[PDB]
């Protein structure tokens, strides 16, 4: 089943998200055809969808602040899919204002998460983890779904430079 199926409804779904929220996005889909089992086709719209809200809402800044930054105006969306092996990889990337690590860090010790003792050696990943946990902002919920495809998903984000969630998915 080519990914096209879903990818296809996306640029409607962004241009009517950047529209109600003033942005302005640059959306780019790659690897669209790129074929994977019909049961995950029929799955992974929903959380691809939540993920490219996320992008559109809380990473990509409105122009007047990339520009007030130096950034190129524009923010820039890419959506991509391609076979890692007998593996499906699809990558959400935007190059807007990132996650705040230290929010993470802060939100997780207002919630007893972590010990502040503990915080200063956490890994990246160990701090953008915690966005999984149900009820931390819902990443929660698109873990959700790809672990019921027997998938993962992991996110990558530096602040001001942006972010790539990365959901890896089997042939099943
Ligand atoms: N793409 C993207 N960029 C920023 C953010 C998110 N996703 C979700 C967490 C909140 C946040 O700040």
């Amino acid at each position: 089943v080519p990914i096209s199926f879903v990818f296809n409804r996306f640029p409607r779904m962004v241009r009517d998200l950047a529209k109600k929220m003033n942005k302005e996005v640059n959306f780019i889909m790659r690897g669209e055809d790129t074929e994977l089992d019909r049961t995950f086709v029929e799955e992974i719209g929903e959380p691809l969808l939540h993920l490219l809200r996320n992008a559109i809402d809380h990473g990509i800044e409105p122009k007047e602040e990339r520009i007030a930054k130096g950034k190129p105006p524009i923010g820039t969306l890419i959506l991509s899919a391609r076979h890692e092996g007998n593996n499906v990889v699809i990558e959400v990337e935007d190059d807007g204002r990132g996650i705040d690590k230290e929010k993470i860090i802060r939100k997780a010790i207002e919630k007893g998460l972590i010990d502040e003792s503990k915080a200063a050696t956490l890994s990246d990943q160990e701090i953008l983890n915690f966005l999984f946990v149900p009820g931390f902002s819902g990443m929660d919920v698109v873990k959700n779904v790809v672990e019921s495809l027997n998938g993962s998903i992991s996110i990558e984000s530096e602040k001001d430079k942006g972010t790539k969630v990365t959901i890896r998915l089997p042939l099943t």
